[PDB]
Order: C-alpha cells, then structure tokens, then sequence
C-alpha cells in the first residue's frame, strides 16, 4: 500500500553539534516567528503524501525537509553551526519550488514564509 518515508532525524548521537548565539536566534527568532505566520501550516510537520493525497511527493522530494524536523533539531542542539541550519530552511524552501506549479497557493505561502526568513536572517548576530 501507500507509505511515507521515515521522517528526518531529529537527534544523532554520533554527529558533531555546538550550542552559538547565531543557533540560538534562529530558534527563538527566526524558526519562532515563520511558526506563528499564518502561512506555516503546510511547513510545520514532514509531508502526509497519504493523508494529503500527495502520492507523487515522494517520487519528486528525496531530500525532504520542514520546520517541525527544523524546530526539534535546534531545540536538540543537533547542528554544528548555523549555516546547517540555514541549509534546512533552504533545502525546504527549493522542494516546495521544485515539487508545486508557479503561482499555487503553496508557492504564494513559501514565497511569504522565505521573504521573511531572508530578512531574519540578515540580522543574524556575528557569531
Ligand atoms: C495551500 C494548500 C494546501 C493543501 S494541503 O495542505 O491539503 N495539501 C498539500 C498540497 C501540496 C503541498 C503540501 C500540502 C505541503 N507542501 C510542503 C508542498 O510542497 N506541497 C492543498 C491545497 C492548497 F492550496
């Protein structure tokens, strides 16, 4: 029958991770105001291909991400360094532009979400 992959890992005990002030804003500020956009919904768990009738989604996304699997990795220190993190949230922005057609209400929500995270990101702290 249908099936969804395994979801992300949220923790690895075997990875290298660092607690830094820049991981830190990106929980508290940036994963913690896209959470509370209007437009998080469909972003905020792994995609339900079953559920949602998506059965193509994992034929198209093999490196699928979201920030349900973001939010728990900095809340477990999981990351080395921000960029790892900045790589999550870019890697599910780009499935989100490759998977669904231009000018979709999905699109119309990434597109939101992410004109947000890039201005978040520029205030960054120096590390
Ligand atoms: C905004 C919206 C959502 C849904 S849905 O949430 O019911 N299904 C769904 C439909 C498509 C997607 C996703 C969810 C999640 N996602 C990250 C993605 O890239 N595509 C269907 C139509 C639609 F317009």
């Amino acid at each position: 029958g249908h099936m969804n992959p395994p979801p992300p890992e949220t923790s690895n005990p075997n990875k290298p991770k660092r607690q830094t002030n820049q991981l830190q804003y990106l929980l508290r500020v940036v994963l913690k105001t896209l959470w509370k956009h209007q437009f998080a919904w469909p972003f905020q768990q792994p995609v339900d291909a079953v559920k949602l009738n998506l059965p193509d989604y994992y034929k198209i996304i093999k490196t699928p991400m979201d920030m349900g699997t973001i939010k728990k990795r900095l809340e477990n220190n999981y990351y080395w360094n921000a960029q790892e993190c900045i790589q999550d949230f870019n890697t599910m922005f780009t499935n989100c532009y490759i998977y669904n057609k231009p000018g979709d209400d999905i699109v119309l929500m990434a597109e939101a979400l992410e004109k947000l995270f890039l201005q978040k990101i520029n205030e960054l702290p120096t590390e």
